[PDB]
């Protein structure tokens, strides 16, 4: 046949990923910077920790909220995603993602998505994801410590909802910083962030 990409997303614009990227870094330099951080990093490794070189491993170029990894095809379900009409429609359409929060796990940092119900229409139906709203996991990766792989980061994103689901630690200039144990940080934004971005397939 026609092989699928590596994955279906939505990928941000230059503008927004610079916009979307700064305020990841700007985020790893408060957090690991805040007094609050310092006092529980035995809880998140194993003096001060650099946060944006923990997190070496960064998305090169524009950043993507991805909805359906394909893998060419060889994933389960990849076959029947890029089949639907609505996903064949939206091919190449734009779409503003509204952003939540940054987090902070030991293993990756990133952005939390809240999908409109259209975007979620774009949302695969193919345990981690069990009684939370569906496209509670949609994220975008800003950042992975050194022996992870990014599908760690919509994991990380989900554990943390199940928890959310008390009171802050922490102002930040962007809201409010929550501790949520198991060396997980939330940053709540006072103002939710808009992205724009082209839904499309990436092939790499
Ligand atoms: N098993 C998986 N399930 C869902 N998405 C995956 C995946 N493995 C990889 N991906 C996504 O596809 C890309 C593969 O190069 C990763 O960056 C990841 O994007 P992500 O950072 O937004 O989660």
């Amino acid at each position: 046949k026609d092989f699928l990409p590596l994955y279906f997303g939505w990928f941000l614009t230059k503008k927004s990923s610079e916009t979307l990227r700064k305020a990841g870094q700007v985020f790893l330099e408060e957090l690991g910077n805040h007094k609050a951080f310092k006092k529980e990093l035995r809880h998140f490794i194993s003096e001060k920790l650099e946060l944006v070189s923990y997190f070496g491993k960064r998305p090169p170029g524009v950043l993507h909220c991805a909805t359906k990894f394909c893998d060419y095809g060889k994933a389960a379900g990849a076959e029947e995603y890029a089949q639907q009409e609505v996903v064949k429609r939206s091919y190449g359409k734009a779409f503003k993602l509204s952003i939540s929060a940054l987090f902070v796990t030991p293993k990756t940092a990133g952005a939390q998505v809240v999908l409109t119900d259209q975007e979620l229409q774009l949302w695969p139906s193919d345990s981690a994801s069990e009684g939370l709203p569906p496209g509670s996991r949609a994220h975008v990766t800003l950042g992975c410590a050194a022996d992870v792989q990014p599908v760690q980061t919509g994991l990380d994103l989900l554990d943390i909802l199940q928890q959310v689901k008390g009171e802050a630690v922490g102002e930040l200039p962007r809201g409010k910083l929550y501790s949520l144990g198991k060396g997980r940080w939330m940053l709540s934004l006072t103002k939710k962030m808009e992205v724009k971005a082209i839904f499309t397939g990436y092939y790499g």
